[PDB]
């Protein structure tokens, strides 16, 4: 009930009245209506805007833009600038931190945010089930150097 | 600020819970909670019972106490002493190594029975239990990301075996 069209790591021009770049996961997806835009940061947990797009929202987007392209050819097109390489992205934040200009996206809080937090300490977790000997292992090598120090 | 911790302690519990939302039979293992008994101000003096896992980052659970809350409280659990003692007795209680802590959550892990039992003979058994719920929104937001920036202070520490050579 939510498929991936693009995601990645791009590098993005921070602006917050300082500007700064930096590196900003971005996630376009398809989903029932029961087009979503996702940014997030590995440096900063709480970082998180969104934005969901319907056919009615992506009138007044197309209009605004001038994009003749309807809303299943969108993000294909939108998909095709990311590519190339003389496309910039710029993410300009307001005074509150409650909304994020990319089309306009929201600060994202409760259970998205708690999701969004859980995943991060759930791969940070994994970090403990690979890294667990390393200290111990370090004492056995730091040995083999000082009797090799010798030589 | 207005709150004051009047116990903050990692304790061996028990866990009881139901298999899943489609099965209600229990499972019960031992388990280490940290439970934080605080005195704070909110308009009079309240008292506030957090609990959660180091094993288990969305387990927080919560229950705040006041004057008329902890009236209905010790009329169920039979407990003469007033609400300025009721924590003191609590921490007495979790002095004792013959003091049992047994945690039992429901089916869709919203609230959970958190119960202080002691095995002292004389005792009246149960000294109280309180019904805890889940914490969510900014207090959850608040837990989580102090786990994230504590698992953070791990790769700070972590030049990876120093090139290996």
């Amino acid at each position: 009930s939510k498929i991936a069209l693009f995601d990645q790591t791009l590098i993005a021009s921070l602006l917050q009245p300082k500007a700064y770049k930096t590196k900003v996961k971005l996630k376009i997806s398809e989903q029932r209506n029961e087009l979503k835009f996702e940014i997030s940061r590995s440096d900063d947990f709480e970082f998180l805007f969104s934005e969901t797009l319907n056919n009615e929202k992506y009138q007044i987007l197309a209009r605004d833009h001038d994009l003749t392209v309807d809303f299943d050819a969108f993000p294909k097109v939108i998909i095709q600038h990311l590519l190339c390489k003389n496309t910039e992205i710029n993410i300009i934040l307001d005074a509150e931190k409650n909304f994020c200009s990319f089309i306009k996206l929201h600060a994202v809080r409760g259970d998205h945010l708690i999701s969004h937090l859980l995943k991060i300490c759930s791969s940070q977790a994994v970090k403990l089930s690979t890294f667990y000997k390393s200290a111990d292992e370090l004492a056995s090598l730091r040995q083999k150097c000082g009797d090799l120090e010798k030589q």
